[PDB]
């Protein structure tokens, strides 16, 4: 399962798309994930959140014409979800985040 930050950093600049462990917010919502119960593994065996659009609204992310932000949860494989994310643009810049989207730092 492809889901540390330097394998989906390096899946992500080589196939151009998460790996296939990743389902999005509603995808998983559908399937039964209940945010509250901490249930994603029960009811998605081995998948993570992610592919799911980042707003970046507050601007902490670069900004660009034409750049669109995407997220996915790293280091996930049971219980609640992590503070981990992935962030990747449209043109392939690769950022962290492991305190909960306050702080990012380039990967990639």
């Amino acid at each position: 399962v492809i889901n540390t930050f330097d394998g989906v950093a390096d899946y992500l600049q080589t196939y151009h798309k998460l790996p296939d462990n990743y389902i999005t917010k509603s995808e998983a919502q559908a399937l039964g994930w209940v945010a509250s119960k901490g249930n994603l593994a029960d009811v998605a065996p081995g998948k993570s959140i992610g592919g799911d659009i980042f707003s970046n609204r507050e601007g902490k992310l670069p900004g660009k014409s034409g750049r669109t932000w995407r997220e996915a949860d790293i280091n996930y494989t049971s219980g609640f979800r992590n503070s981990d994310r992935i962030l990747y643009s449209s043109d392939w810049l690769i950022y962290k985040t492991t305190d909960h989207y306050q702080t990012f730092t380039k990967i990639r």
